[PDB]
C-alpha cells in the first residue's frame, strides 16, 4: 500500500506448510509471526508471516498488494514468498531478517545504547553500507516508476551479515506513532521526511523519495534520533516549509552532509536522481580504509 506508480502470478502457500511459532509484531490491521516453513527452497526456514485482521473492501487491498509485491523482486526489497488464502486468516510470507527494523538496529548500536557487528558504535564503513543498501532499493523502485510514500529507517529491515531492505508489515504507525502527524480522522502523514511540495501542494513523486531518503541518511547518520526531534509537528511544517535544513550529525562528514543537501534541493528537479545518490554513497562505502580514514 506504499507504493503509488508514475492474481494468477501470486504465488500460493499451503497452510499446513507453515507453522507458526510465536508473535514478532503487531498493528491496527493485523500481526506479524514468526513461523518455520516447509517446502519453499530446496528442506524448512524461519519466515516472518503477516496475517491480516478480518473485509471484502480488505480482501481486494489484499490481492492488488500482493500482486504489486510480487513484481516488486530485488536484492535490496524484503523478499515477499506469497499468500495463503486457503482459509482465514489471510497470510502474506516474507522472508525473515533477524535484527528487525533499521530504526531499532540503529539505536540499538548507537553511543545511547556480537555475531554480525562489532561492540561499540557502528563505525563510518558500516553506516555508508547501510546508506548505500536503502540508495539501492529506491534505484530499483524509481526504476520500476514506484514511489514509496513512507521512506524512513523503520521501514527498512536489518538481515544476518547485516543485509539491509526496503520493507516493512504496516505497522510503522502503530509503533512509532510520534513519527506522523493525525490529519484524520484515519490519515496519518510522516510529515518529518516530506519535502516541501508534499506539505504544501500535497505532490510526491520520485523526487520527494529522493528528499526523504536524505532524510533517511540523516537517521542513520543520527543512529536513528527522529528529525526535528526538538520540534512539535507544526513547528517540523514550518521548518520543511521555510526552508530550514537537518543540521550536520556528529558522526556525518562533510562528504556525506553534502549528499543529504543536494537531496534536499527546494525545487524537485534540481534535487540530483536517487541513481546519483547511489553512486555516491556506494563509492564511499567501498572506498579504502586509508580515503575513509581521511573523511571520518
Ligand atoms: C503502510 C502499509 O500498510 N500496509 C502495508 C503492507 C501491506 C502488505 C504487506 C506489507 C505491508 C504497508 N506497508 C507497505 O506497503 N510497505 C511497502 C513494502 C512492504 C513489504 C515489502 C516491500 C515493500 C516495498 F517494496 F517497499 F514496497
Amino acid at each position: 500500500s506504499s507504493l503509488s506508480p508514475t492474481d494468477a502470478c501470486v504465488h500460493h502457500i499451503k497452510r499446513r506448510d507453515i507453522v507458526l511459532k510465536w508473535e514478532l509484531g503487531e498493528g491496527a490491521f493485523g500481526k506479524v509471526f514468526l513461523a518455520e516453513c516447509h517446502n519453499l527452497l530446496p528442506d524448512k526456514m524461519l519466515v516472518a508471516v503477516k496475517a491480516l485482521k478480518e473485509s471484502e473492501s480488505a480482501r481486494q487491498d489484499f490481492q492488488r498488494e500482493a500482486e504489486l509485491l510480487t513484481m516488486l523482486q530485488h536484492q535490496h526489497i524484503v523478499r515477499f514468498f506469497g499468500v495463503c488464502t486457503e482459509g482465514r486468516p489471510l497470510l502474506m510470507v516474507f522472508e525473515y531478517m533477524r535484527h528487525g527494523d533499521l530504526n531499532r538496529f540503529l539505536r540499538s548500536h548507537g553511543p545511547d545504547a556480537g555475531e554480525d557487528v562489532a561492540p561499540g558504535p557502528l563505525g563510518l564503513g558500516q553506516l555508508l553500507a547501510v546508506a548505500s543498501q536503502v540508495a539501492a532499493g529506491m534505484v530499483y523502485l524509481a526504476g520500476l516508476h514506484f514511489v514509496h510514500r513512507d521512506l524512513a529507517t523503520r521501514n527498512c529491515l536489518v538481515g544476518q551479515g547485516l543485509v539491509v531492505k526496503i520493507g516493512d508489515f504496516g505497522m510503522s504507525r502503530d509503533i512509532y506513532s510520534t513519527d506522523y502527524y493525525r490529519v484524520g480522522g484515519r490519515t496519518m502523514l510522516p510529515i518529518r521526511w516530506m519535502p516541501p511540495e508534499s506539505i504544501l501542494y500535497r505532490k510526491f513523486t520520485t523526487e520527494s523519495d529522493v528528499w526523504s531518503f536524505g532524510v533517511v541518511l540523516w537517521e542513520i547518520f543520527t543512529y536513528g534520533k527522529q528529525p526535528w526531534y526538538q520540534l512539535s509537528n507544526t513547528e517540523a511544517i514550518d521548518c520543511i516549509t521555510q526552508g530550514r535544513e537537518l543540521e550536520r550529525p556528529r558522526a556525518c562528514p562533510p562528504e556525506v552532509y553534502a549528499i543529504m543537501r543536494g537531496c534536499w534541493q527546494r525545487e524537485p528537479q534540481q534535487r540530483h536522481s536517487i541513481k546519483d545518490v547511489h553512486a555516491r554513497l556506494q563509492a564511499l562505502a567501498q572506498a579504502p580504509p586509508v580515503y575513509l580514514d581521511v573523511l571520518g
